[PDB]
């Protein structure tokens, strides 16, 4: 959540709002095999 | 999801909402062989 309020005087008041929401999901699987012979 | 609402006075209200979706699929594959002699 972020809000900003700007105003100037010598009267052109400016107000802004914005919504940032995000989610990420990730599933990682692996498999490693090895054989040795001495 | 993120929504932005803003207005100014002295109205010109502005509404802008965004949607973004991503999906990355990765494939890993490898092979490593080695020999030793002494």
């Amino acid at each position: 959540f972020d809000d900003n309020r700007t105003a100037e005087s010598t009267d052109t008041n400016t107000i802004s709002r914005d919504k940032n929401t995000s989610e990420t999901v990730s599933e990682k699987t692996g498999t490693k095999d090895n054989t040795f012979d001495s």
